[PDB]
């Protein structure tokens, strides 16, 4: 009953495209490294996020891993 403060989220993102099939191939690349990929359809485009945690340190390690993995991952704090 009411626990853990909610304020912002640290998730990693390697890209977004108007095509879901493209957002699926991307999410697949991240999966290879072993990241939790996700495709969210926004009013016009599809986003590909990989690795979501409560601590930014997590997103950073993921992101950099994506870069080293061959993907342009970035960390963003969404509230």
């Amino acid at each position: 009953l009411k626990k853990t403060s909610s304020s912002g989220l640290y998730k990693v993102q390697i890209g977004a495209f108007k095509v879901k099939a493209n957002a699926d191939s991307l999410a697949s690349n991240a999966e290879a490294k072993g990241f939790d990929s996700i495709v969210l359809l926004k009013d016009g485009l599809y986003k590909v996020q990989i690795g979501a945690f409560s601590s930014k340190d997590n997103a950073d390690t993921l992101a950099a891993r994506a870069k080293n993995a061959g993907f342009d991952a970035i960390v963003i704090l969404e509230s």
